[PDB]
């Protein structure tokens, strides 16, 4: 998951686990008109690099398996990235996360129940990978905003850095999707014109009701205009392309800072089921420890510290 120059026998070391792969409703929806509606399984991951006993880094990623006979489409969503910047920083970030991010994609051996001992996935997946930039101060360390090595990119600098990460792993896909609601063509185009697999625009259908082409992912700038599209029950009416036209307007993408969405996808993906044992937690333990990080004041070593001896 990362190389020996990284991790250098033990100065540094990871937290990483998954929860139990759980079966959810579609994040897309499916009419109940549908013939032959997948089965969606999801597993969510989490990822920190330390330093001794320091937080360095932090890394949240949700998988949904939509399951059919003979294929998967399978989302790879990044939910949360972050960095505490209490110590000056020894390793280049984007070396950490593209890594752990392609290990994440990749990682094809989840042991997923029957629906009503193991389920076999079929070999052919279709991969989508859905990042969103948005600078925030904090995403998942609480009050590292203020730490002396914390360095916080505006949202263009943001932007320029998960292409150049996305691009590094998702070398050979089928496409490589951006845009920034709200931007001229001219804008976004400046950010991928080096880049020369990637294009303006998103991955997903492109006509037909905007809720059944595009996943609801939690905590997604995305999700929460389809979640009010959909709590004002406007599903029936709300096309793909209206949902973007509109999505430029809200608060958190026109008050934002260069606000974007990125999708990349590779089709027909032949797959062999591989176990890789790692430490897979109940949803409960899951939610418990990223209840007790939100707790943490992570400009206080002792804080850190103390939370990272409890997880050991």
């Amino acid at each position: 998951m990362l190389p020996p120059d990284i991790l250098q026998n033990g100065e540094f070391e990871t937290i990483y686990f998954q929860t139990n792969p759980t079966y959810i409703k579609s994040p897309i929806h499916i009419p109940k008109s549908t013939i032959g509606k997948p089965d969606t399984v999801k597993i969510r991951h989490f990822f920190a690099l330390l330093h001794q006993d320091l937080v360095v880094l932090g890394l949240e990623v949700f998988v949904y398996l939509q399951i059919y006979s003979d294929f998967v489409e399978k989302y790879v969503y990044v939910s949360k990235c972050d960095t505490v910047g209490l110590e000056k920083s020894t390793i280049k970030i984007g070396k950490v996360i593209g890594p752990v991010l392609q290990y994440i994609i990749n990682y094809n051996g989840y042991k997923i129940k029957m629906k009503n001992e193991y389920r076999t996935l079929p070999k052919t997946q279709n991969l989508r990978l859905c990042v969103f930039t948005k600078p925030a101060k904090e995403y998942l360390f609480p009050n590292s905003a203020k730490n002396p090595y914390k360095n916080l990119l505006n949202g263009q600098s943001l932007l320029r850095a998960w292409i150049s990460i996305i691009d590094s792993i998702t070398k050979g896909w089928n496409n490589h999707k951006l845009m920034i609601p709200g931007a001229d063509k001219y804008a976004t185009r400046k950010f991928i014109e080096k880049y020369s697999d990637w294009s303006e625009g998103h991955i997903f259908k492109k006509d037909g009701l905007a809720v059944q082409a595009i996943p609801l992912f939690p905590d997604d700038p995305k999700g929460r205009f389809l979640e009010l599209v959909i709590v004002e029950c406007r599903y029936g009416k709300m096309t793909v392309s209206r949902f973007y036209q509109e999505l430029a307007y809200r608060q958190e993408f026109l008050l934002g800072d260069c606000v974007s969405l990125i999708g990349c996808c590779k089709e027909n993906l032949e797959v062999t089921y591989h176990d890789d044992l790692v430490s897979t937690v109940t949803i409960s333990e899951y939610k418990e420890f990223m209840n007790l990080l939100k707790l943490v004041d992570f400009s206080d070593r002792v804080e850190v510290s103390n939370f990272v001896s409890n997880y050991r």
